[PDB]
Order: structure tokens, then sequence, then C-alpha cells
């Protein structure tokens, strides 16, 4: 009821959400009363979100949410029945109680669910790290009575049930969110390496779930055997991590590339100024810890390059690896993590392998710009032009699809872009495996 002077009270309230979160109030009077409603409009703040990074495994892992969120409820039932399907267990048995080294063994019975899981699903999972028809880790021949799987430090581990287990409770956490609607339309896709996945298979979500725990499952699997190493137990590889050593950035850049001219490394995932990764090589390790500790000597960026590194470290790294033959790390102004996987040096070790996996299910018919902000690793942002990174990655299928084309049509609609960006998001996902 508009008119002049003489004024008012009010109320202040924060309400709703549709997508911001809203915010209702309404007014008093100059006779306490009402008469133009409420106001509303929308407090949203800035939209960043993110994913995992695969380092919390424990034995709890979002319980509590399970029975809670009525959303993320089926959604947890959802691949418990589905990949049961393709293979016979409980995941969320394993969430509720870590099956400690005594694992499943899967029983699998002579009845007719054999052919569907002693048989097919399991067998036709091929790794290439060796020469290419590699069948993984057999005792999956015609019969095959209980087949187990063994862990040493609980089954949650080995990143063979660790990857569908994180990518499971997140997504459907997320979703909770969505649930009570807490996210904008347009935010953050930010994951790390695997939550990157968890951001593709959330938000602006072309797969379902059980197409994500299948091939999570798959990496998974293969993230761990491309090692033919010790068969005993163990694997040369490894992985640890720094801080900035008396002062940094690209201290190491060149000194580990003058150690990758003789023995095999790679930096890992750089994450950080203060916080960096190195994929270890078991002699690397053991070699460029005294290369890096006696820098920690004072050595400052003084007099002429050029006239230089390993000759002072190959001293070291070649004393220790006959010491003992499979060698250990240390700390001294470092620490270790603990894999024996990579990150960058298993390079060519997808494609055949993961993207022949990513060729069945994913593609065709998988949405638009809904993520067009989509910021995968070894990038910069989902932008459908000239993503010429692609050929400073892996311009395998990325150059027939790209210099053949460049403009195919003159950008049409339909899945110009979108079956375009089914090469190119699969292609995103492609050296995801690798390129540290």
């Amino acid at each position: 009821v508009l008119p002049n002077t003489a004024l008012k009270t009010s109320i202040q309230h924060v309400g709703m959400i549709n997508g911001r979160k809203l915010i209702k109030f309404e007014t008093r009077n100059e006779d306490d009363v009402v008469v133009l409603t409420g106001e509303a409009e929308i407090e949203q703040p800035v939209t960043t979100f993110v994913f995992t990074g695969q380092g919390s495994q424990e034995q709890g892992m979002g319980m509590d949410l399970y029975k809670t969120s009525k959303a993320a409820q089926d959604v947890w039932n959802r691949a418990d029945n589905h990949f049961k399907d393709t293979y016979g267990f409980s995941i969320l048995d394993i969430v509720i109680n870590n099956p400690v080294n005594l694992t499943i063994h899967f029983g699998g019975e002579k009845g007719k669910r054999i052919r569907e899981n002693y048989s097919a699903m399991i067998f036709e999972t091929i790794v290439d790290g060796k020469l290419k028809t590699e069948k993984i880790f057999k005792e999956i021949n015609e019969h095959s009575t209980s087949y187990t799987f063994r862990s040493e430090k609980g089954l949650l581990s080995a990143t063979q049930f660790t990857q569908p287990a994180l990518t499971l409770m997140e997504k459907a956490a997320f979703e909770d969110l969505k649930s009570k609607g807490l996210i904008p339309a347009d935010a953050t896709f930010a994951g790390h390496s695997l939550g990157e996945y968890a951001a593709l298979a959330s938000l602006a979500d072309v797969m379902s779930i059980e197409s994500l725990v299948e091939v999570v499952f798959y990496r998974g699997m293969t993230m761990q055997v491309a090692v033919p190493r010790d068969e005993l137990g163990r694997s040369n590889y490894g992985m640890i991590a720094i801080n900035p050593g008396r002062v940094a950035a690209s201290f190491s850049q060149e000194a580990l590339q003058y150690v990758v001219e003789r023995v095999g490394k790679r930096t890992g995932w750089l994450v950080e100024i203060v916080n960096y990764n190195v994929e270890n090589q078991q002699y690397v390790a053991a070699g460029d810890l005294r290369a890096l500790d006696t820098v920690t000597n004072v050595l400052n960026f003084i007099k002429l390059q050029k006239i230089d590194i390993i000759e002072l470290q190959k001293s070291l790294s070649l004393e220790e690896v006959e010491g003992h033959l499979f060698e250990i790390i240390d700390e001294a102004s470092k620490k270790s993590a603990v894999k024996p996987r990579p990150l960058k040096l298993e390079r060519g070790f997808a494609c055949i392998p993961l993207v022949g996996i990513s060729v069945p299910f994913h593609s065709t018919y998988l949405m638009n710009g809904v993520k067009p902000f989509k910021s995968f690793l070894k990038k910069n942002i989902i932008k459908e032009n000239v993503k010429v990174a692609r050929l400073a990655g892996k311009y395998i299928p990325n150059l027939t699809a790209k210099p053949f084309q460049v403009t195919k049509e003159y950008f049409q609609d339909v899945y110009d872009l979108t079956g375009s960006e089914p090469i190119k998001e699969i292609i995103d996902n492609w050296e995801k495996y690798e390129q540290s």
C-alpha cells in the first residue's frame, strides 16, 4: 500500500534455497501491518565446490549420512545392488566393517549366478604394462570356484577398493546438497585426479553411478598391477613429497631432470608451491635424498651455471644401490608416501586399456555445455575451440579429430560440439591416468 512519510517496523529471516538461499522478511508499518508481502531476493556467495584427493581412507566414511539422506540411501543401495550383479559382494559391507586381511572369497555358487560372475565381468580386464594381451590376475579360468581378494592392511586399501569407496560417498554427499538445493547453477569442477571423476560423476553428470563404479574399479585394478615385480611381494616404484628447501620453485625441475637423464623418475602432481609429489623408482629415492640432503648444507643461487650437478650426486646415488638390493626411503628434510604406482610413468599404459574401457558405456548423447567450466587436470577449463594442449598431451585421436577437422562444419549444434566433446572429454579422461 504505497504512499509517503511516517514510517515502520520489521523482521528478518534467512529462509529458502531454490538455487541460492533467498531471504524471507516482511515489514510492519505505521499500523504494524502489511500490504506488499515480503522481500525475497537470493543470498548467493561465491560458488566454489570441491571433491576429494583419495588419501582419506578409513573405516567409517560417511556412514552416518548413509541412513540420513534418502537420496543418498538408494544411491548407496544402487551400486551395491548393481556391482554385485557385476561381481557379487556388498560394497556397503566394506565400509561398514573393513574385511581385514581375510577379505571376501566370493562363494559365487554353482547355479546360474556363475555365468554372470564366474565368467564375464572378470578376466576380461586386461593390462598393457607388459606386452598387451595380458589379462588381469588369473585363476578365473572356466570353473574358478571362489576367487578371493587379499589386502594386508584391511580390504579398503590397495587402490582396488579405495577408489570406488570415496567416489561413492561424496557423490552421494554432494547430492544431499543438491537435495537441499545448496549449489548455484554454474560452479567449480574441482577434484583431485580421481575426484575429478567425481566432478564429472557429480554435477553436470553424463554417466550413471553404475557406469561410474565400473570404470573406477577398472582403473583401480589397473593402477595397482602396472608393475610386474617381486613375486614374493613388493614393487620398485613409489611416491615422495618435500617442502620448499631453502628457496624453491623450479629449484629441482632441472635437478631431477639431470637424474632422469640417468635412471628414470618424474614429478608427481604439482599441487602447491609448498607441496610437490615425486614418483619414486626405488633406487631413485635412495638416490635423490642424498642429492637433496647436500642442498640443505647452505648453497643458494650463487656462482655460474653449467658446471654442475649429478657428478656430486652420482657419487651417492650409485653408492646406495649396492648397500642393499631393494633399498628404502628416509626422512632428511623430506618424507615419503606409500605406493608402487606412478602418475606419468605408466604413460601409454591406458588407451588400449582405459579408453577401450571408456569406449564402452560412456559417450554418445552426453549433455552439452552444462559443464563448460569442467576444469579437468593438465588443462585450463572446458572450452571447445582450439584446445591445442591435446597435441601437447596426447595427439592420438586428437589429431585426426583435430587438424583434419578444425571446424569440420562451421560448428553446428546437435552433437557437432558434443560428440566432438564426447571424444574430447574422453580424451580429457584419457591421459588422466598419467601425465602428472
